[PDB]
């Protein structure tokens, strides 16, 4: 189906086809409640795009509030910003193999980071992509690059 087609009552499915529960990679993570189809998408990574230059004094902001950023950098001048205005998609962990992949998409003129599931992906399984951006991993894949 056309990509504007797919982005189409997003909120009412992802409800359903995922959850956020604790995970062995870190912390909390989003796993899936039922069986999602190669190709499909799962949910956006909903929030607030910002300018780049912004991000630096809005994490020293939210940390100097006890609030946890989630941040979804889009390129080098815009970042999503989840952290007041985001939904269960802030807590996607990192996977050297992951069985996602994020993509910013537009959609009848705005911009929208969405997450698509990279292969048949069963119920049970946590959802993970390849953060882009040294940092230790945990994802535990035979491949793993070891850090994020
Ligand atoms: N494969 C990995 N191996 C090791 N660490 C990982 C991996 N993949 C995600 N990570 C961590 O997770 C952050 C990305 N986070 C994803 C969701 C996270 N699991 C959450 O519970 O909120 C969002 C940030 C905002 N922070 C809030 C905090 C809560 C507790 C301590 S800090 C976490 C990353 O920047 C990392 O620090
Ligand atoms: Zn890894």
């Amino acid at each position: 189906l056309p990509m504007p087609m797919r982005f189409r009552h997003l909120k009412k499915t992802s409800k359903e086809a995922v959850g956020v529960y604790r995970s062995p990679i870190h912390g909390r993570g989003l796993f899936c409640k039922r069986n999602i189809d190669a190709g499909e998408m799962v949910i956006e990574y909903a929030g607030i795009v910002i300018r780049s230059i912004l991000t630096d004094k809005r994490e020293k902001y939210y940390d100097s509030k006890g609030i946890g950023c989630y941040m979804f950098r889009i390129d080098d001048s815009e970042v999503v910003d989840a952290t007041m205005h985001g939904n269960a998609a802030r807590f996607i962990n990192h996977s050297c193999e992951p069985n996602c992949y994020s993509r910013v998409i537009n959609i009848d003129g705005q911009k929208h980071i969405v997450i698509f599931a990279m292969r048949k992906i069963y119920r049970g399984e946590e959802l993970t992509y390849d953060y882009k951006f040294k940092l230790p991993c945990n994802c535990g894949a035979k491949k793993c690059r070891k850090f994020l």
